[PDB]
């Protein structure tokens, strides 16, 4: 009545996984709920518009994307990625929490070395 | 030079799991980095002492804890729990990101029905 079956979460996982693998950010943005909450480093973003703006900014600095692993846990889709920015490689973890077929919350873990870089972006 | 092995992460996972199941928050607080960042709903907390305060507030209202499932993903420990508050059961997911043997960041997913309740507890508990 308000939750998502494993099958439903898996469908969104496949979409997210495919989008990351193709380096296709627009598919992921379309999966965000209008009031999506994004947490990355000290920064926090509210709303799909703010999230889309942030995603586009980040992707402009990213020269290469590699998907290391993807896992589903309850209504959470976790994606471990490596981004190349200016010849340097950074590992990040994206967690997508799904409600009603869309992503309500995004938690992004970034390494301390990327924190300095991420402030610029 | 800066990472944690799967074995070290799993050790902390076991500690976190035991603390939840046995209902002993001080064990969790002891694993938090001094500058731990916690996000739950609209609330945000910085520092272990502040996180400790939030944990104590919550535990005042939580009458039962059930650890439904636990998984390790890279340096993230995810714990799915059910909390009982005032006779009602809520499902939550706690994600603990580990750095250098302690938890640097905590991300908590809560269902929309719990959102109002959690704001009361964390602000006014
Ligand atoms: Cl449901
Ligand atoms: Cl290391
Ligand atoms: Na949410």
């Amino acid at each position: 009545g308000s939750h998502m079956t494993e099958e439903e979460v898996r469908k969104i996982m496949e979409k997210l996984k495919k989008a990351f693998k193709q380096g296709n950010p627009e598919q992921i943005v379309s999966l965000l709920s209008p009031d999506v909450k994004v947490d990355v480093g000290n920064q926090s973003f509210s709303g799909s518009e703010e999230a889309e703006k942030a995603a586009r900014k980040l992707m402009k600095f990213v020269d290469r994307v590699e998907v290391r692993d993807v896992r589903v846990f309850e209504n959470a889709v976790m994606i471990a990625v490596e981004f190349e920015v200016n010849g340097q490689r950074y590992k990040m973890i994206f967690t997508f929490y799904v409600e009603n077929g869309k992503v309500s919350m995004v938690s992004i873990y970034i390494s301390p070395t990327m924190k300095k870089l991420m402030k610029q972006i």
